[PDB]
Protein backbone atom coordinates (compact mmCIF):
# COMPACT_ATOMS: atom_id res chain seq x y z
CA UNK A 1 0.00 0.00 0.00
CA UNK A 2 0.92 3.45 -0.51
CA UNK A 3 0.95 5.77 2.43
CA UNK A 4 -1.61 7.93 1.02
CA UNK A 5 -5.39 6.49 0.23
CA UNK A 6 -6.56 7.71 -3.39
CA UNK A 7 -10.18 7.09 -2.06
CA UNK A 8 -9.59 9.01 1.33
CA UNK A 9 -8.60 12.07 -0.81
CA UNK A 10 -11.68 11.48 -2.94
CA UNK A 11 -14.18 11.23 -0.38
CA UNK A 12 -12.77 14.53 1.20
CA UNK A 13 -13.77 15.72 -2.30
CA UNK A 14 -17.06 15.24 -2.11
CA UNK A 15 -16.66 11.94 -3.97
CA UNK A 16 -18.17 8.39 -2.70
CA UNK A 17 -15.55 6.25 -3.35
CA UNK A 18 -12.40 5.29 -5.32
CA UNK A 19 -12.53 1.47 -5.58
CA UNK A 20 -10.81 -1.67 -7.29
CA UNK A 21 -11.95 -4.89 -8.88
CA UNK A 22 -10.57 -7.77 -6.59
CA UNK A 23 -11.47 -11.24 -6.14
CA UNK A 24 -10.87 -14.31 -3.26
CA UNK A 25 -7.58 -15.44 -5.45
CA UNK A 26 -6.19 -11.88 -5.16
CA UNK A 27 -6.79 -11.15 -1.94
CA UNK A 28 -5.40 -14.10 -0.61
CA UNK A 29 -2.00 -13.71 -2.50
CA UNK A 30 0.78 -11.27 -2.81
CA UNK A 31 -0.11 -7.85 -1.43
CA UNK A 32 -3.62 -6.81 -2.98
CA UNK A 33 -5.39 -7.66 0.57
CA UNK A 34 -2.97 -4.61 2.18
CA UNK A 35 -3.34 -2.24 -0.68
CA UNK A 36 -6.78 -2.36 -0.94
CA UNK A 37 -7.40 -2.09 3.10
CA UNK A 38 -5.12 0.78 3.21
CA UNK A 39 -5.97 2.69 -0.46
CA UNK A 40 -9.40 2.13 -1.53
CA UNK A 41 -12.95 2.52 -0.62
CA UNK A 42 -14.51 -0.22 -2.68
CA UNK A 43 -14.35 -3.04 -4.80
CA UNK A 44 -15.80 -5.36 -7.49
CA UNK A 45 -15.69 -9.11 -8.03
CA UNK A 46 -13.82 -9.61 -11.07
CA UNK A 47 -15.37 -12.67 -11.72
CA UNK A 48 -16.80 -14.32 -8.81
CA UNK A 49 -20.48 -13.07 -9.64
CA UNK A 50 -20.51 -13.75 -13.34
CA UNK A 51 -23.07 -16.31 -14.69
CA UNK A 52 -20.74 -18.83 -15.17
CA UNK A 53 -19.55 -18.58 -11.65
CA UNK A 54 -22.42 -18.64 -10.02
CA UNK A 55 -24.80 -20.53 -11.76
CA UNK A 56 -22.59 -23.00 -13.77
CA UNK A 57 -25.77 -25.06 -13.78
CA UNK A 58 -29.24 -24.34 -14.24
CA UNK A 59 -30.58 -23.81 -10.50
CA UNK A 60 -27.37 -24.90 -9.35
CA UNK A 61 -25.87 -21.65 -7.43
CA UNK A 62 -22.02 -21.49 -6.28
CA UNK A 63 -21.97 -18.27 -4.15
CA UNK A 64 -18.25 -19.27 -2.66
CA UNK A 65 -16.31 -16.86 -4.35
CA UNK A 66 -18.83 -14.49 -4.10
CA UNK A 67 -19.52 -14.69 -0.40
CA UNK A 68 -15.75 -14.74 0.46
CA UNK A 69 -15.75 -11.09 -1.19
CA UNK A 70 -19.01 -9.72 0.01
CA UNK A 71 -18.01 -10.75 3.71
CA UNK A 72 -14.30 -10.11 3.45
CA UNK A 73 -15.64 -6.51 2.39
CA UNK A 74 -18.38 -5.70 5.10
CA UNK A 75 -15.50 -7.00 7.66
CA UNK A 76 -13.21 -4.23 5.93
CA UNK A 77 -15.22 -1.44 5.20
CA UNK A 78 -15.44 -1.34 1.58
CA UNK A 79 -18.35 -0.52 -0.40
CA UNK A 80 -19.14 -3.09 -3.22
CA UNK A 81 -20.42 -3.10 -6.81
CA UNK A 82 -22.30 -6.08 -7.93
CA UNK A 83 -20.98 -7.27 -11.44
CA UNK A 84 -22.69 -8.26 -13.41
CA UNK A 85 -26.08 -10.04 -13.61
CA UNK A 86 -27.01 -9.44 -17.57
CA UNK A 87 -24.66 -10.06 -20.31
CA UNK A 88 -23.01 -12.46 -23.01
CA UNK A 89 -19.95 -13.23 -22.53
CA UNK A 90 -19.14 -16.08 -19.45
CA UNK A 91 -22.17 -17.10 -20.15
CA UNK A 92 -23.15 -20.65 -19.25
CA UNK A 93 -24.11 -22.74 -22.73
CA UNK A 94 -27.27 -23.81 -21.15
CA UNK A 95 -28.32 -20.41 -21.31
CA UNK A 96 -27.25 -19.85 -24.57
CA UNK A 97 -28.83 -22.71 -26.20
CA UNK A 98 -32.58 -21.67 -24.95
CA UNK A 99 -34.37 -20.83 -27.91
CA UNK A 100 -37.77 -19.87 -25.65
CA UNK A 101 -39.08 -16.28 -24.97
CA UNK A 102 -40.76 -17.14 -21.72
CA UNK A 103 -38.39 -19.82 -20.28
CA UNK A 104 -35.37 -17.16 -21.19
CA UNK A 105 -37.28 -14.61 -18.99
CA UNK A 106 -37.87 -16.63 -16.48
CA UNK A 107 -34.27 -18.02 -16.22
CA UNK A 108 -33.15 -14.54 -16.50
CA UNK A 109 -35.26 -13.44 -13.55
CA UNK A 110 -34.46 -15.73 -11.41
CA UNK A 111 -30.86 -15.29 -11.60
CA UNK A 112 -30.88 -12.04 -11.02
CA UNK A 113 -33.27 -12.11 -7.99
CA UNK A 114 -31.07 -14.94 -6.30
CA UNK A 115 -28.18 -13.11 -6.37
CA UNK A 116 -29.46 -9.51 -5.45
CA UNK A 117 -31.61 -11.45 -2.40
CA UNK A 118 -28.84 -12.81 -0.80
CA UNK A 119 -26.80 -10.04 -0.83
CA UNK A 120 -29.57 -7.09 0.11
CA UNK A 121 -28.54 -4.20 1.53
CA UNK A 122 -25.09 -5.01 1.09
CA UNK A 123 -24.48 -3.73 -2.79
CA UNK A 124 -24.09 -0.30 -3.08
CA UNK A 125 -24.62 -0.73 -6.98
CA UNK A 126 -25.19 -3.66 -9.13
CA UNK A 127 -24.35 -3.71 -13.12
CA UNK A 128 -27.45 -4.82 -14.17
CA UNK A 129 -27.03 -4.81 -17.40
CA UNK A 130 -23.86 -5.29 -19.66
CA UNK A 131 -22.34 -4.28 -23.07
CA UNK A 132 -25.97 -4.36 -24.14
CA UNK A 133 -24.79 -2.06 -27.28
CA UNK A 134 -23.45 -2.30 -30.91
CA UNK A 135 -20.54 0.28 -31.76
CA UNK A 136 -23.12 2.21 -34.32
CA UNK A 137 -25.25 2.94 -31.38
CA UNK A 138 -27.89 -0.36 -31.93
CA UNK A 139 -28.40 -3.30 -29.34
CA UNK A 140 -25.79 -5.90 -29.67
CA UNK A 141 -27.79 -8.90 -30.51
CA UNK A 142 -27.50 -10.96 -27.59
CA UNK A 143 -29.10 -14.50 -26.85
CA UNK A 144 -31.03 -12.32 -24.76
CA UNK A 145 -32.10 -9.72 -27.69
CA UNK A 146 -32.75 -12.33 -30.20
CA UNK A 147 -35.36 -14.49 -27.72
CA UNK A 148 -36.94 -11.73 -25.35
CA UNK A 149 -36.61 -8.91 -27.88
CA UNK A 150 -35.47 -4.91 -26.46
CA UNK A 151 -37.95 -5.43 -23.55
CA UNK A 152 -35.24 -7.70 -21.83
CA UNK A 153 -33.42 -4.38 -20.51
CA UNK A 154 -36.64 -3.16 -19.09
CA UNK A 155 -37.35 -6.36 -17.04
CA UNK A 156 -33.96 -6.94 -16.08
CA UNK A 157 -34.46 -3.46 -14.44
CA UNK A 158 -37.78 -4.02 -13.09
CA UNK A 159 -36.62 -7.48 -11.47
CA UNK A 160 -33.31 -5.72 -9.93
CA UNK A 161 -35.69 -3.02 -8.56
CA UNK A 162 -37.65 -5.08 -6.80
CA UNK A 163 -35.15 -7.73 -5.40
CA UNK A 164 -33.20 -4.80 -3.41
CA UNK A 165 -34.74 -1.78 -3.63
CA UNK A 166 -31.61 0.03 -1.73
CA UNK A 167 -29.36 -1.42 -4.61
CA UNK A 168 -28.43 1.63 -7.36
CA UNK A 169 -28.73 0.21 -10.64
CA UNK A 170 -26.78 0.14 -13.60
CA UNK A 171 -26.01 -0.57 -17.40
CA UNK A 172 -22.66 -0.37 -17.97
CA UNK A 173 -20.72 -0.22 -21.18
CA UNK A 174 -17.44 0.61 -22.78
CA UNK A 175 -16.44 2.64 -25.59
CA UNK A 176 -18.13 5.74 -24.13
CA UNK A 177 -14.71 7.63 -24.18
CA UNK A 178 -15.58 10.22 -27.00
CA UNK A 179 -18.67 13.04 -26.90
CA UNK A 180 -18.36 12.40 -30.97
CA UNK A 181 -18.51 8.64 -30.75
CA UNK A 182 -21.98 6.82 -32.22
CA UNK A 183 -21.94 4.44 -28.96
CA UNK A 184 -22.07 7.52 -26.45
CA UNK A 185 -24.58 9.11 -28.04
CA UNK A 186 -26.90 6.34 -28.53
CA UNK A 187 -26.71 5.41 -24.68
CA UNK A 188 -27.35 9.13 -23.65
CA UNK A 189 -30.56 8.97 -26.20
CA UNK A 190 -31.84 5.44 -25.12
CA UNK A 191 -31.34 5.80 -21.03
CA UNK A 192 -32.66 8.61 -21.52
CA UNK A 193 -36.01 6.70 -23.51
CA UNK A 194 -36.03 4.28 -20.81
CA UNK A 195 -35.96 6.63 -17.76
CA UNK A 196 -39.33 8.57 -19.11
CA UNK A 197 -40.76 5.07 -19.75
CA UNK A 198 -40.10 4.49 -16.29
CA UNK A 199 -37.68 1.92 -15.96
CA UNK A 200 -35.29 1.93 -13.00
CA UNK A 201 -32.17 3.05 -13.95
CA UNK A 202 -30.15 5.06 -11.50
CA UNK A 203 -26.89 5.01 -13.33
CA UNK A 204 -24.40 4.61 -16.36
CA UNK A 205 -21.20 3.30 -15.73
CA UNK A 206 -18.40 3.80 -18.43
CA UNK A 207 -16.06 0.90 -18.23
CA UNK A 208 -13.35 3.25 -19.44
CA UNK A 209 -10.65 1.03 -21.18
CA UNK A 210 -8.18 3.28 -22.81
CA UNK A 211 -5.14 3.94 -24.81
CA UNK A 212 -2.82 6.44 -24.20
CA UNK A 213 -3.60 9.81 -25.02
CA UNK A 214 -7.89 9.02 -24.69
CA UNK A 215 -7.56 10.12 -21.31
CA UNK A 216 -8.84 14.13 -22.85
CA UNK A 217 -12.16 13.05 -24.62
CA UNK A 218 -13.57 11.78 -21.44
CA UNK A 219 -13.59 15.67 -20.03
CA UNK A 220 -16.19 16.04 -22.61
CA UNK A 221 -17.67 12.39 -22.61
CA UNK A 222 -18.10 12.12 -19.09
CA UNK A 223 -20.72 15.84 -18.87
CA UNK A 224 -22.49 13.71 -22.05
CA UNK A 225 -23.28 10.46 -20.19
CA UNK A 226 -24.02 12.64 -17.21
CA UNK A 227 -27.06 14.58 -19.67
CA UNK A 228 -29.25 11.64 -19.70
CA UNK A 229 -30.66 12.21 -16.08
CA UNK A 230 -29.28 9.24 -14.07
CA UNK A 231 -28.97 9.31 -10.32
CA UNK A 232 -25.15 8.22 -10.87
CA UNK A 233 -22.67 8.08 -13.53
CA UNK A 234 -19.41 6.42 -12.56
CA UNK A 235 -16.07 4.94 -14.06
CA UNK A 236 -16.37 1.35 -13.65
CA UNK A 237 -13.56 -0.40 -15.32
CA UNK A 238 -10.68 2.03 -15.73
CA UNK A 239 -7.41 1.05 -16.94
CA UNK A 240 -4.80 3.17 -19.59
CA UNK A 241 -2.52 1.31 -22.06
CA UNK A 242 0.47 3.17 -20.67
CA UNK A 243 -1.04 4.33 -17.53
CA UNK A 244 0.35 7.25 -18.23
CA UNK A 245 -0.48 10.09 -15.21
CA UNK A 246 -2.14 12.54 -17.58
CA UNK A 247 -4.54 9.91 -18.50
CA UNK A 248 -5.18 9.14 -15.20
CA UNK A 249 -5.76 12.56 -13.99
CA UNK A 250 -7.81 13.67 -17.06
CA UNK A 251 -10.13 10.69 -15.95
CA UNK A 252 -10.53 11.79 -12.20
CA UNK A 253 -10.87 15.25 -13.29
CA UNK A 254 -13.89 14.14 -15.79
CA UNK A 255 -15.71 12.43 -12.40
CA UNK A 256 -14.76 15.82 -10.04
CA UNK A 257 -15.84 17.88 -12.57
CA UNK A 258 -19.15 15.61 -12.57
CA UNK A 259 -21.46 16.48 -10.14
CA UNK A 260 -23.42 13.15 -10.81
CA UNK A 261 -20.08 11.16 -10.83
CA UNK A 262 -19.72 8.97 -7.87
CA UNK A 263 -16.95 7.51 -8.46
CA UNK A 264 -14.30 5.54 -9.84
CA UNK A 265 -13.09 1.94 -10.21
CA UNK A 266 -9.58 0.54 -11.29
CA UNK A 267 -9.90 -2.57 -12.97
CA UNK A 268 -7.39 -4.64 -11.12
CA UNK A 269 -4.15 -3.30 -8.56
CA UNK A 270 -0.82 -4.50 -10.35
CA UNK A 271 -0.34 -4.67 -13.85
CA UNK A 272 0.96 -8.51 -14.15
CA UNK A 273 -3.04 -9.40 -12.93
CA UNK A 274 -4.38 -7.15 -15.81
CA UNK A 275 -6.26 -8.37 -18.62
CA UNK A 276 -3.89 -6.30 -20.62
CA UNK A 277 -0.91 -6.85 -18.45
CA UNK A 278 1.35 -6.18 -21.73
CA UNK A 279 0.16 -3.01 -21.54
CA UNK A 280 0.90 -2.19 -17.94
CA UNK A 281 -2.22 0.14 -17.44
CA UNK A 282 -2.75 -0.13 -13.77
CA UNK A 283 -1.08 2.20 -10.51
CA UNK A 284 0.77 -0.40 -9.07
CA UNK A 285 3.56 -2.50 -10.82
CA UNK A 286 4.71 -6.07 -10.71
CA UNK A 287 6.70 -5.47 -7.63
CA UNK A 288 3.22 -3.59 -6.06
CA UNK A 289 5.10 -0.43 -5.42
CA UNK A 290 2.59 2.74 -6.60
CA UNK A 291 3.20 3.75 -10.63
CA UNK A 292 3.73 7.84 -11.07
CA UNK A 293 0.23 7.97 -11.94
CA UNK A 294 -0.80 7.08 -8.44
CA UNK A 295 1.12 9.49 -6.92
CA UNK A 296 -0.25 12.31 -10.04
CA UNK A 297 -3.55 11.28 -9.08
CA UNK A 298 -3.10 12.14 -4.80
CA UNK A 299 -1.17 15.28 -5.74
CA UNK A 300 -4.55 16.38 -7.75
CA UNK A 301 -6.90 15.64 -5.17
CA UNK A 302 -4.63 17.67 -2.35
Amino acid sequence: QAAQSVDQLIKARGKVYFGVATDQNRLTTGKNAAIIQADFGQVTPENSMKWDATEPSQGNFNFAGADYLVNWAQQNGKLIRGHTLVWHSQLPSWVSSITDKNTLTNVMKNHITTLMTRYKGKIRAWDVVNEAFNEDGSLRQTVFLNVIGEDYIPIAFQTARAADPNAKLYINDYNLDSASYPKTQAIVNRVKQWRAAGVPIDGIGSQTHLSAGQGAGVLQALPLLASAGTPEVAITELDVAGASPTDYVNVVNACLNVQSCVGITVWGVADPDSWRASTTPLLFDGNFNPKPAYNAIVQDLQ
